[PDB]
RNA sequence: GGGGUAUCGCCAAGCGGUAAGGCACCGGAUUCUGAUUCCGGCAUUCCGAGGUUCGAAUCCUCGUACCCCAGCCA
C-alpha cells in the first residue's frame, strides 16, 4: 500500500468508481529505463491487483523528436517486465481528428485564439515566476476569425512559428502553465503513425487529459513536476463536452545514485559512442539492463521494495544489487571460471586427468549435479596465491594447503617467475586423498571465455548535478578480460545466469559471443567482506 | 509569485495511545564459495521553536531547508 492506492480504495469505497482504469504513457522518443519500470509496475500493478485495467498510450504529438525504432522497444520491454495492456496499442495520434474538433469548440466558446506573437515574443509577453503577463494584442479576435486562422493553419498557409492556437485563460495567474498556454503549434515534420496528414501538432497539456477522458482512465498518474499542470488539465475538461473527468495524481520520480535517467543524457551516451548502444550493459535502460543479467523479477521486486510516495528520493545501487543478487543466488547454478589465471602444475599427479562430481547448487540438491574434470595442470586466479600472506588471508600461500573446489586439498611448494619478477606457474602437491577454498578449471579441458566486468558509469554519485556529467564518466566502467572456464559452460544460452563461483553472476552476452569465444558479461559481483 | 516535501547513512510505515519493514553497517554461530543461512545489535524520538492534550511524528501556531514552474518539449 501507498498514498495513490488508498485513494483508490476510498474511490471504490464511497462509490465514486467501480473500476479502475489506468495507463502507462510514455513518449517514444527514447528507451525506457528503470525510472519507467517504476511507472510500469505502478499503473500495471494496480490495474491486475484490482482486477482492472491499464492501457500503453504511445504519447506521440512531437514528431521531431520521436521514432518508430522507439515505439516497437517500448512495447518489447513492457512485456519483458511481465505486463499486458488492455486491447490495443494506443496512440494520443488516433485523437488527432478528436483534439482538432476540441479545439474548434474551445475557438466556438471564445476560450481560444490564433496568437501571430513569435517564438520570442510570446515569452516576453508571458511574465515571469514574479511578475504576471500581459495580453497580446491578437487575443480579442472573433471566434469568425479565429476559426478562419486555425483553418489556415491546418491548410499549411502559416510557416513554423509565424501563428499558434492558444487557450484563453489568465496571462496574471500565479500558475505559469495557465497563462494563455498553446493548445496548437506548426511543425511541417512527417509522423511515424499519421505520415504527413496534419502540419499541426497537439501540445501535452491539451492532448493529455482529453485522451484519457476519451479512454475512460479513473485515475491518471504521473511524476511530482505536472502538478502545476493539474489545473489546465482541469480546466480543458471542464471547458468542452466529454462526459467523465480523469483525476491526476503525482508521485515523486526514482533517482538512481551513479547513474542518469534523462532521456537527453542518455541519448548524448549514445550519440556520442561512449556506450555501445541503448542497451549497453552500463545503462539504466530496461533493455541494458536485461543485457547486463537482471530478470524481469528482481526489477519488480526493487519497484516493490522503493516504494510510492511524494517524497524526492535517490535511491542507492545497493539496493538494485540486493534485489538481482537474492534472485539469482536462488536460481543460477553455479559454475567455475578464473577470470585473471596463473597456471598450477600438480608435480605430484599421475595419469591424463580424473573426473569429479561437483554441485550445480550447495544448497540444493534438487538442481543437480555435473561430471567436471579434474587435472594435474589447473588454472587459479592469481589474486588466491600468495607468496607471503597473514592470518585473515584463508587461499594459497607458499607454505601451506588448500582445498581446490569440490576436489583436492593441494599443497604449495615452489614458484616459478619469469624475468619481470612476476609468477608465471606454481608448483604444487596434492593429497591422493583429501575427499579456505579456491576455484579453478582443469587447463587441458579449459574453454576460452571472454569475461566484461562491468562498474558504475559515473565516478559521483549524482553524475545529473555536474556541469558536464560525461567528463565525470568512470574510465573503469568497463574491463575486459580474458580468462578460462570449465567446458560445460560450452552449453551456456543467453538470457541464463550462471554464478561464477566466488566471482558473482555472469551472462552469456547476446551480441559480442560466439561458438568460437563466448562472452560472458558480470550483472553483480558476489558480497565481498 | 505559485505549487509541493520534511521520520535512521539510503528508502519507508505511521492518520491522538508510547517510533514497523527493507537496503547498508557492526558483531557472533554454522558452511568445501570471505557467498548463502541463523542469531543479535542498530530512531527515549520524527526539520526547529513554542502551544493544546492524561497522552503529539500525528492537532495548532510561527519559523527554516530543499524540490518543481517563465518550450510553439513531455
Ligand atoms: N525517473 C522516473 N521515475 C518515475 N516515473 C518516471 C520517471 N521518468 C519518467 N517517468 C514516468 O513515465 C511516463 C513516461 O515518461 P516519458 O516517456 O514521457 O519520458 P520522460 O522521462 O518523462 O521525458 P524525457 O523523454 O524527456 O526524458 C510518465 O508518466 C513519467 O512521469
Amino acid at each position: 500500500t501507498n498514498f495513490i492506492r488508498q485513494i483508490i480504495d476510498e474511490d471504490l469505497a464511497s462509490g465514486k468508481h467501480t473500476t479502475v482504469h489506468t495507463r502507462f504513457p510514455p513518449e517514444p522518443n527514447g528507451y525506457l529505463h528503470i525510472g519507467h519500470a517504476k511507472s510500469i509496475c505502478l499503473n500495471f500493478g494496480i490495474a491486475q491487483d484490482y482486477k482492472g485495467q491499464c492501457n500503453l498510450r504511445f504519447d506521440d504529438t512531437n514528431p521531431v523528436k520521436e521514432d518508430i525504432e522507439y515505439v516497437e522497444s517500448i512495447k518489447n520491454d513492457v512485456e519483458w517486465l511481465g505486463f499486458h495492456w488492455s486491447g490495443n496499442v494506443r496512440y494520443s495520434s488516433d485523437y488527432f481528428d478528436q483534439l482538432h474538433a476540441y479545439a474548434i469548440e474551445l475557438i466556438n466558446k471564445g476560450l481560444a485564439y490564433v496568437d501571430e506573437l513569435t517564438p520570442e515574443q510570446i515569452r516576453e509577453y508571458r511574465g515571469t515566476l514574479t511578475q504576471p503577463g500581459k495580453n497580446s494584442p491578437y487575443r480579442d479576435r472573433s471566434v469568425e476569425e479565429n476559426l478562419a486562422l486555425f483553418e489556415k493553419m491546418r491548410a499549411g498557409g502559416f510557416e513554423e512559428g509565424k501563428a499558434c492556437l492558444r487557450a484563453k485563460i489568465d496571462m496574471a495567474s500565479p500558475f505559469i502553465v495557465m497563462r494563455d498556454p498553446v493548445l496548437y503549434r506548426i511543425k511541417f515534420a512527417e509522423h511515424h503513425q499519421t505520415g504527413n496528414k496534419w502540419c499541426i501538432y497537439p501540445m501535452y497539456d491539451f492532448t493529455h487529459c482529453i485522451s484519457d477522458a476519451l479512454e475512460g482512465i479513473t485515475h491518471s498518474l504521473c511524476t511530482l513536476e505536472f502538478q502545476d499542470n493539474r489545473r489546465l488539465y482541469d480546466w480543458v475538461l471542464d471547458n468542452i463536452t466529454i462526459p467523465v473527468h480523469p483525476r491526476q495524481y503525482e508521485f515523486s520520480r526514482l533517482n538512481l545514485e551513479y547513474t542518469v535517467m534523462s532521456k537527453r543524457k542518455l541519448n548524448l551516451l549514445v550519440t556520442d559512442k561512449h556506450v555501445e548502444g541503448w542497451d549497453d550493459p552500463r545503462m539504466p535502460t530496461i533493455s541494458g539492463l536485461r543485457r547486463r543479467g537482471y530478470t524481469a523479477a528482481s526489477i519488480r521486486e526493487f519497484c516493490k521494495r522503493i516504494g510510492v510516495t511524494k517524497q524526492d528520493n535517490t535511491i542507492e545501487m545497493a539496493s538494485l544489487e540486493s534485489c538481482i543478487r537474492e534472485d539469482l543466488n536462488e536460481n543460477a547454478p553455479r559454475a567455475m571460471a578464473v577470470i585473471d589465471p596463473v597456471k598450477l602444475v600438480i608435480e605430484n599427479y599421475q595419469g591424463e586427468g580424473e573426473m569429479v562430481t561437483m554441485p550445480n547448487h550447495p544448497n540444493k540438491p534438487e538442481m543437480g549435479s555435473r561430471q567436471v574434470p579434474f587435472s594435474g595442470e589447473i588454472w587459479i586466479d592469481r589474486a588466491d596465491f600468495r607468496e607471503e600472506a597473514n592470518k585473515q588471508y584463508k587461499r594459497l600461500v607458499l607454505g601451506k594447503e588448500v582445498r581446490l573446489r569440490n576436489a583436492y586439498v593441494i599443497k604449495a611448494e615452489r614458484v616459478e617467475k619469469d624475468a619481470e619478477g612476476n609468477i608465471t606457474t606454481i608448483f604444487c602437491t596434492y593429497d591422493a586423498d583429501t575427499l579456505g577454498v579456491i576455484h579453478w578449471v582443469s587447463a587441458a579441458h579449459a574453454l576460452p571465455v571472454e569475461i566484461r566486468l562491468y562498474d558504475r558509469l559515473f565516478s559521483v554519485p549524482n553524475p545529473g548535478a555536474a556541469d558536464d556529467f560525461l567528463s565525470v564518466i568512470n574510465p573503469e566502467s568497463l574491463v575486459i578480460k580474458q580468462g578460462f572456464a570449465e567446458p560445460s559452460l560450452k552449453d551456456a544460452v543467453a538470457g541464463k545466469a550462471f554464478q561464477f563461483e566466488r566471482e558473482g553472476y555472469f551472462c552469456l552476452d547476446s551480441r559480442h559471443s560466439t561458438a568460437e569465444k563466448p562472452v560472458f558479461n558480470r550483472t553483480v559481483g558476489l558480497r565481498d567482506t
